[PDB]
């Protein structure tokens, strides 16, 4: 009767937020791995420039352990800040890892430990020379930068160091957008992002890392979740306005615009195209289930918090509930109108196992062959009967 | 008269929750079996790696007693946690078994009990040696891992131990989804999950157990209810958000996303297809009793609690009431409409004794030949008669 | 007529009243479709 078809509406709503309540215990505590991070102790450009040159080699090194690679990645990302140690410690929310911040101090060819020389210090020094030698020998004499003069470059001016650092920072931050969604199909948008900043003169193109190095870093960035968690945390904190933003932060925030809502195009295309742009072909006894699920998903996205857009980057388990497959019918209809309306929509890979071509065809017809689609008009267009015909005349 | 057909509805509602009230006594207390669990006392990677290798061997062993196999399974599942004993003790709700947590301490080829050597210890040592020898001899020299180098592999880095343990836990946790529903028809969805996690780089494919070991572990998991209860409790605790989630916890929750509502495809398919997607063929005076039963089942499911999705895993007696057989007509109608609508639905085995082919045919017709089926339109589609005709044309 | 399993039940009692049994048999199939009160308004359901 009347009561039924409404009990389920609450039942499906209740089923979504079934056990997602309360607080968990500390028993489920992940084992932690020690991560050694080399941060510059001082503000001297010569030390910082020599440090970021070292961090580039460690990432490019094939003999480097993964823990060292994470430390080099953390060293690079926090190079812009005047207090890299404070930034890492106050913006780390990774239960998987524990970070031991190491102030570099002075700077040799490698790094001087400068702590009880001879006692548990020489072996680390030999290891770093093995890291540096293997890193340089692995490549065919090719420096990480696309310009060989950018590697053996002496930096003593603070102005030059800052510009050089951002270019290394910016080129790294391009990769996060398509590091886990489709890392193989990258280097097209990444080059487009780099070209945009070069034309804006925000980045000096002299310090341009080669694509061989970028592939090595992107592979490291995709494998490791701790680096992604730290980099997402920076994005969220920078996104919060209120204070003055420096050149380093402004580029990071600008890059974060492309990073947001990544890896969830299937869900958002359904929202933008399938749900909005109201087509008379919506209520057809086969979308009401998907419409109800989509409505529940909106509340879940609002409930998650500020980490919702970067769900794929953090690999949240809640993301699977958002993926198409729980509402394949409306999603198939949604990309049916999406491919016809948006020219860019159509390069998306949607060769899933629940394509439902019949509903895809209906979406294709809905964009063009359905009707003109005049929604409720606040302005009274009493003589616009032919106006729709002229619009429909194409 | 008017009172009839409402008195009957209240009677059925009261009969559903007939005697499920009050609190039971302690007289009906099951006999408990001692279960010996070997947990790592320290955090040294070598000891934990040796312990998980021993657990793999014991599980693979054919001469192992069932209690030893359950102990090995509990040892494996809790290896990721830094304090496995606390995790097991604080997440155990099994009246059938009592767990005696044993801190391993040091590690020989097997495990040193290190408690009054010579007194009631040498027999256990020789028993464990027999277990290991039988496990190694039983297979044709084949290690549990698909790579022979992964077995005799020395682990001293914490990161490598974490990665290997994560891979082993993931491969174990794939089996729970289809361990009791259809264990024989597995190895397809399990392989799909493994491929998905490999493509996400969450699991290192080097530590991939062979399919023979996976079959043995799936058989053990299907036979035993205590392991299933422990893993369902872990899933429930992990599902509760609020705290930071590690890589192991994220993987476990992502797997539990697939685990939820397993073994109840008939009921939920009935809901989603027959109940929702309102078809003019619903109100037919042969579905009213089924609709009332379905409503009562919905209230029962809401009443059960957070264990409602995992009733088949825990083998709850309430599950039999949820199974089709109390509402075969609406279930058959929903199966027909689902098979016509959902392409994936149709690989389901529905060769029951209450198929009612007439209602299956009625649902098949209602899916396609019935009508366009335009529901209540909030947006007024004045001229959408031709739109409905075109939609029905397909 | 409705439940296939129902029919293995032994109902050979002394008060069978076949005339009312026959009417029940006709009620399931030959009586009518039996459209009950419809919360959803299906105006075009005459052919349905």
């Amino acid at each position: 009767m009347s009561d039924i078809f409404d009990e389920a509406a609450s039942f499906r709503s209740y089923q979504s937020k079934l056990g997602r309540d309360g607080r968990a215990s500390a028993a489920t505590a992940t084992l932690t791995t020690k991560i050694r991070i080399f941060v510059p102790a001082t503000n001297s450009p010569e030390l910082r420039w020599e440090l970021t040159l070292f961090a580039l080699d460690v990432i490019r090194s094939p003999s480097a352990a993964e823990s060292m690679k994470i430390g080099a990645a953390f060293t690079l990302i926090s190079m812009y800040s005047e207090r890299p140690g404070a930034l890492i410690r106050s913006l780390l929310n990774d239960p998987d890892i524990e970070a031991v911040i190491i102030d570099v101090g002075s700077m040799l060819n490698g790094i001087p430990v400068m702590e009880r020389r001879g006692d548990k210090a020489q072996e680390e020094m030999e290891g770093l020379m093995r890291i540096l030698k293997t890193a340089r020998e692995s490549s065919k004499g090719k420096t990480p930068f696309v310009d060989s003069r950018a590697y053996g470059l002496r930096i003593t001016d603070m102005s030059t160091l800052v510009s050089a650092v951002i270019t290394i920072e910016a080129q790294i931050w391009i990769l996060i957008a398509k590091a886990v969604t489709a890392p193989d199909t990258a280097e097209e948008s990444e080059t487009r992002r780099w070209a945009k900043y070069v034309q804006q003169k925000r980045v000096n193109p002299f310090f341009a890392l080669t694509q061989q190095w970028l592939t090595e870093m992107r592979n490291l960035l995709s494998q490791s979740l701790s680096v992604r968690k730290f980099m997402v945390e920076i994005l969220m904190e920078v996104k919060k306005g209120g204070s003055a933003k420096g050149r380093a932060v402004e580029i990071i925030s600008d890059i974060g615009n492309y990073v947001e809502e990544t890896g969830m195009a299937g869900f958002f295309a359904t929202i933008r195209f399938g749900l909005e742009t109201r087509y008379p072909a919506l209520a057809l006894n086969e979308f009401q289930s998907d419409l109800n699920t989509i409505k529940g998903l909106m509340l879940l996205y609002r409930e998650i918090g500020p980490r919702a857009p970067y769900m794929v980057l953090l690999e949240e388990s809640i993301q699977t509930k958002f993926a198409p497959g729980g509402y394949p019918l409306l999603w198939s209809f949604a990309m049916g109108v999406a491919t016809t309306i948006d020219r860019s929509m159509g390069a998306l890979n949607i060769n899933r196992g629940y394509l439902e071509p019949m509903y895809f065809r209906l979406g294709q017809k809905s964009a063009r062959h359905h009707a003109g689609g005049i929604d409720q008009n606040m302005a009274n267009k009493l003589g616009l009967n032919s106006d729709q015909v002229a619009e429909l005349a194409a």
